[PDB]
RNA sequence: GCUCGCGAUGCUGAGGGCUCUG
RNA sequence: CAGAGCCCCCAGCAUCGCGAGC
């Protein structure tokens, strides 16, 4: 309940947290134009919360850079790198879960009446971002009291444009996207049921009506989900102390952090790669490695799709059949309302193998 | 008046004078000023037919956050910028005038022309002010008062040379536009990227080629040009020249009417002395016909009380709509249909985007860069 | 004459602090 | 709430020199 004590807690627990990963905000990698984070939250309680993900960014790779072996991390906004961090996140209470039955208790994950793992009663995740996402949610004038076009992330620079092969989707689509799809993706909805954000809680240019058009109100028209996917209608909030504006060059790095890691992880949104040219721990190819070591512990018959012997990253996709008829439905949402053509990057990208 | 120098003397007495008028003879809070700018009417040979349509001050470009999806904030505050603005006012003003009535038709500056709509009578001219050197390739090279002993520029083969360059927040200097960054965003400048506004230099090089009437007006009447430039102070012949028109002496295509405009250039006999103190956040505009002066905050682009101006794009549409339902369709310089939204009804005047398409061209293939446009959203509104 | 890099001295819209004032 | 005076601080130009390329 009260949902503005939530927003001001999720806000305060990702910037402490971001504080203690950055020697008190003192590092040189402390410089940031947007703040992400993912808090978990344990049955109604007060302070039975977790930071699960910590990350900056603002920024997405060159078309030169782009990888077809799944080592370059496409999109470096902090909302989208919380999300992936927040994937690492489910793959080890994934493996909490199945590598010793006394673990079974501590995991987050339980079995499902309808096949797989789903949720525990009243674990909930929440998404911080320091300012309203880009695209639709932030095509507003904050000093003043066609809506709802899917946006692309502009090569260059920082901000979006309408769509009518190289371009990355909205941070404001993406959310709407995973409203619907859930947060976990395609891989993990093999083994895992949808989940979705409780919360969206922004720390700047939050609007009531444009963050509820963009997160899910324009695509209120879709059709016939399979079971278990909805249109999800999150809390949305704003913060008590904003924070203001600062005009000026945005930082070429994003950070990312995990529970458990030991330290931040920073990558350089421009070559998607760290600063020695080595793959991020979020990259397509590591969520792969991560994807395939779970594989190997469940037993075919607790899969909740059919996918013997995987090899390539794109098959085992396609074999989330749910997932890839929820998108659909998606894709077809936005088109009837008008709002525009989602662009897929071209599937020779995720055309790789862990060979 | 037919002497270079007379004229360009008088153009800056009678603005002076005009801002004083309206400032209770300069003793005012809103006299305080940095840059002064005004626009002088001349129908004839004699200093009696000279006439002040507006005048304006300010030195700031609106802060990012305060772009209105509406059109109900001024973005530019530079004085000659916003002394244009206020002429649109008065050029609106006319052609509601020749409308009214047969009687008021001989009052009115403009005449119905042999090509359709409207043209201005013979010897109606306009003349620009500006207390300072529009900043940009007019200034950046030598924002200084000239010196005799100066032999003006030593190096004009640089690539700096005539470069187009953009005012940009939070930052001074006026900088070149780069190739490698494009396009502004809405999303991008709120979250804080720095909103790019083209130098005062490059936008009356652009009036020397699609006229100071823009868009709108051009679906009514014919391209107007300034025939004169006065500087106030910082005058500088080779830098000006370069800068209002010889750099894109290599602009091809034209439609017809649009021409590549070259003004008198001139300097005063007594110079303007620097204004004393810190630049002034607020910026004055007036139009002849107007009881008194308005003042914007130009960090806002609009007045104390947060009310839009007289000039913003909002309040130039309502004028637009009003002219457009006074003139039957038979007198339009354009044909072309467009829906009621403030981007599309500029998209009506085929021919001025046709002659600012021409514009941008030159500037590109003369190597001075790529003009740069305010995100698309901006212009995206409609009445009410 | 231009371009590139280095050095030097200068030039030209923000943010912050102190003081006074309305 | 606003304004001013003073200090502090934050991407283009000028001038001169050094090196190189054209
Ligand atoms: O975190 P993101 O940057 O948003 O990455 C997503 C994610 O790709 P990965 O998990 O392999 O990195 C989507 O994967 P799933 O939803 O299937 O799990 C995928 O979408 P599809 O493979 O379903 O097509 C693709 O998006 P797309 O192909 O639509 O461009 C991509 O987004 P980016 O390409 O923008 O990184
Ligand atoms: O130079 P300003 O007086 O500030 O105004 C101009 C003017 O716009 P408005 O009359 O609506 O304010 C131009 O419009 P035209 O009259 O030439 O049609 C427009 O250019 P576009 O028409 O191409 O949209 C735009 O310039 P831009 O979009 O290049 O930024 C803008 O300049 P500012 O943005 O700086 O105010
Ligand atoms: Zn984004
Ligand atoms: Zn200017």
């Amino acid at each position: 309940h009260l949902p503005q004590v939530l927003a001001d807690a999720v806000s305060r627990l990702v910037l402490g947290k971001f504080g203690d990963l950055t020697d008190n905000f003192s590092s040189p990698h402390a410089r940031r134009k947007v703040l992400a984070g993912v808090v978990m939250t344990t049955g109604t309680d007060v302070k039975d919360a977790k930071v699960i993900s910590v990350s900056t960014g603002t920024k997405c790779i060159n078309g030169e850079y782009m990888s077809d072996r799944g080592l370059a991390l496409n999109d470096c906004h902090a909302e989208i790198i919380s999300r992936r961090s927040l994937l690492r996140f489910l793959y080890t209470q994934l493996e909490l879960y199945l590598n010793n039955k006394d673990d079974q208790k501590r995991s987050i994950f339980q079995k499902s009446e309808r096949g797989g793992f789903r949720l525990k009663e009243n674990v909930q995740f929440h998404l911080y971002i320091s300012t309203s996402p880009c695209g639709d949610a932030r095509i507003f004038s904050p000093h003043e009291p066609a809506r709802g076009q899917l946006r692309t992330k502009i090569e260059s620079g920082e901000g979006t444009i309408p769509v009518r092969r190289l371009l990355t989707m909205s941070c404001s689509d993406k959310i709407a996207r995973w409203n619907v799809v859930g947060i976990q993706g395609s891989l993990l909805s093999i083994f895992v049921e949808p989940i979705y954000f409780s919360s969206i809680i922004l720390g700047s240019l939050y609007h009531g009506d444009h963050l509820s058009r963009a997160m899910y109100q324009r695509i209120s028209n879709i059709e016939d989900l399979p079971p278990l996917y909805t249109l999800n209608k999150p809390l949305l909030s704003g913060i008590s102390n904003a924070e203001a504006r600062q005009p000026g060059k945005a930082p070429n790095f994003s950070v990312n952090w995990t529970v458990g890691d030991s330290a931040i992880e920073v990558i350089n949104a421009t070559t998607g790669k760290d600063e020695l040219g080595r793959a991020s721990r979020l990259c397509k190819h590591a969520l792969y490695c991560r994807w395939m070591r779970v594989h190997g512990k469940v037993p075919s018959h607790l899969l909740r799709s059919k996918i013997t012997k995987p090899n390539v990253y794109h098959e085992s996709k396609l074999a989330a059949k749910e997932y890839q008829a929820a998108k659909a439905r998606l894709f077809t949402a936005f088109i009837k309302a008008g709002l525009g053509a989602w662009v897929e990057k071209p599937t020779e990208q995720d055309q790789f193998s862990l060979t």
